[PDB]
């Protein structure tokens, strides 16, 4: 039922090296992927060598996990591939800096579990898979969506040379899996303003205990929905051009409901297109803001992410006052 | 301007007695009228006189109403005179079945607004008005057929001979006008979700009371579009017969489209019929079966109304599996 990848696409991203101008950049929060598509593989191969080692995967097994995840995302708007790789290096970013927070377990995890976050997303929210009564809402009643990127994932990793955390001892596999499970779980907004309210009170009051793994997962979770929204940290135009791509998504599920004689609500109602950048100003003020500023109390060498969000806000701000 | 009805159409009606038979039929919710066409504004007198008593209104001035009504619904496929009378209906029917939760004068405005709601129809969407810059379009910005509906209600009832509301006390007559006002608007479908969310939410929480006007004009909503929705009750033949005639009034709109250039939705191109079963499915999952489920969870009696449209979705459902 999955869709593995062709001998060819495994093969020509084991020949990949990354252009040695790109390698400061690649370092650096806001980071933008976009003008490189050729190179989007090669660059999750690179974060995976430079973080966990070039001996952590086998490289057959990697090349051809990464490919066939590629294959895996559909060609919708916005949760695309491009999307998966943007996600991963915002991950790969945080990890770099806060480089013995995290164990190589975790590592090894996190970036796959960025890479597989959003896998055979179809354009959909998990409030219009439920509404509409899709097969998929009858599997998971909750966090829908999240449950099918995670059972995606470990269809992958159980085909023919794509088990790459096969040379795990099998309480080390299961580990990593439940790393997996929580993170892509993490990803459905829903659950993250419980959970920057959890983690706003446990900071405050001392509480947070990072040698307590329930405390541990929470933080891991706030980790992924700030790299989920790593879009509205890089430079002005990308951002835009980002903001672009999701309402195109948006628009298009709303019309599937317009289609059948229900009113989409203003976001997903692409007549109400004006509404965007007071929309974008509510959407940094109640979820990005709030995420970031968290993250750099929990782990401050996340603060620049927090930074490029101010001087987003400004340009939406801008944008309402004309200019 | 208006259209007046004749000396001998009102003093006919007047004279008009049901037939003993029908008074049995006419309680239940699965009541066709279709077969009583001469009988349709007779039927109503009845109704009235059942709900609010002989004495609420003149005779004369009823008659005269209800007449003038009729004539100012256009020859449509749907949005008819038949439409008014079916929807009007299904409104004394639950007003029957929940006689003391409503007072004299929410029962005289309610079935009054069923025989109103749709006056003047031109069997055109809001969508359409709104996209093709239509002079109706001008006046009202939002819910713009429901704004002409009520405007053309209190142009009738402005009429000689024709105010029925006239011996009630200024308070009464203007708190009977916000009631009719009120339940035109949600007839608007757009208005109808949020209006459902937020009753489903009241009930769950258990936070609903029907002595809260806020709460109240929010039930007389669901119930407008119930009864505007009631053709989902009726039996299968019937059912199938009323959407041949919405389609037929929708494939009009779409062939204006097509006029134009514009390509209309499935809904409304009759070069995709096949789609049909399907839009159905859609409707009933989407639409019909959240409002009589919360409808029945408000006011219990009305829960054949679910049943009925529970009984036609199978009938879809069966449509679609060749059966
Ligand atoms: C809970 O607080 C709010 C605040 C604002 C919104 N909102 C939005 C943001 C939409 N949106 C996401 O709901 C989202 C989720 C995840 C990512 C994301 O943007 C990514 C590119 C980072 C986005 C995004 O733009 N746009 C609108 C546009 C027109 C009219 C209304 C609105 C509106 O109410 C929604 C939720
Ligand atoms: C209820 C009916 C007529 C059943 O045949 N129906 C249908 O099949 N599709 C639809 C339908 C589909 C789309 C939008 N409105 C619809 N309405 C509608 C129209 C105006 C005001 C309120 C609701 C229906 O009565 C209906
Ligand atoms: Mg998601
Ligand atoms: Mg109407
Ligand atoms: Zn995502
Ligand atoms: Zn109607």
């Amino acid at each position: 039922h999955m869709s593995i990848c062709t001998s060819e696409e495994w093969q020509g991203l084991m020949q990949f090296t990354l252009p040695v101008r790109l390698c400061k950049e690649i370092e650096l929060f806001h980071f933008d992927i976009g003008p490189f598509e050729n190179m989007w593989p090669g660059i999750f191969v690179y974060m995976v060598h430079r973080s966990c080692g070039t001996s952590c995967f086998e490289l057959e097994k990697l090349c051809r996990f990464i490919m066939s995840v590629k294959k895996n995302y559909r060609r919708v708007p916005y949760h695309n591939w491009k999307h998966a790789v943007t996600v991963a290096h915002c991950m790969y970013a945080i990890l770099q800096n806060n480089h013995t927070l995290f164990t190589d377990l975790e590592r090894k995890g996190l970036l796959i579990a960025c890479l597989c976050h959003d896998l055979d997303h179809r354009g959909f929210s998990n409030s219009y898979l439920q509404k509409f009564d899709h097969p998929l809402a009858a599997l998971y009643s909750t966090s829908t969506m999240e449950q099918h990127h995670f059972s995606q994932t470990v269809s992958i990793l159980q085909l023919e040379g794509h088990n790459i955390f096969s040379t795990l001892s099998s309480s080390e596999y299961e580990q990593v899996l439940e790393i997996i499970r929580k993170a892509i779980i993490a990803t459905d907004l829903a659950l993250y303003f419980g959970n920057r309210k959890q983690l706003e009170e446990m900071y405050q009051t001392g509480s947070l205990n990072l040698n307590n793994q329930s405390h541990r997962d929470r933080v891991i979770g706030l980790m992924m929905t700030a790299c989920d929204l790593c879009s509205v940290t890089k430079l002005w135009p990308v951002t835009k051009l980002t903001a672009n791509d999701i309402y195109a998504e948006f628009w298009a599920e709303g019309d599937e409901m317009k289609k059948l004689g229900i009113q989409p609500i203003p976001m997903m109602d692409r007549d109400k297109k004006d509404e965007v950048p007071q929309g974008q100003l509510g959407f940094y003020n109640a979820v990005a803001i709030p995420c970031y500023t968290t993250l750099t109390q929990i782990l401050p060498p996340t603060e620049p992410l927090l930074k490029a969000c101010r001087d987003n806000l400004s340009q939406w701000e801008k944008v309402i006052r004309g200019e």
